């Protein structure tokens, strides 16, 4: 109870890799955290962008499910060996930054 049924794609590296995308609501509270405890700083918190890419990371789709735990997230990283921060900056930029285009 946290990820659409609409999904996003893309590919990194080799493989194409696919995310549900986050609900509204779980978007503009990430949307306002971030903004605020970490963009208009420019102290910064950690736990807040720690919380932040075990949802985005959490989106990742496999067997028609989502990757939830950290657990199946790194087990995941291991295997198809895709940069994290390059998965990272475009689940932000596809889930978060088009709040900010509209």
């Amino acid at each position: 109870g946290m990820y659409t049924n609409t999904i996003i794609k893309t590919e990194i590296d080799e493989k194409v890799i696919k995310a549900f995308k986050l609900d509204a609501l779980t978007r503009s509270k990430l949307f306002f955290k971030l903004t605020t405890k970490l963009a208009v700083p420019f102290h910064l918190d950690q736990e807040t962008f720690e919380e932040t890419q075990l949802i985005l990371f959490g989106s990742i789709v496999e067997d028609g499910e989502a990757l939830a735990t950290p657990e199946a997230i790194n087990k995941w990283f291991e295997y198809n060996d895709v940069n994290p921060m390059d998965l990272f900056v475009w689940l932000v930029d596809e889930n978060l930054v088009t709040l900010f285009k509209g």
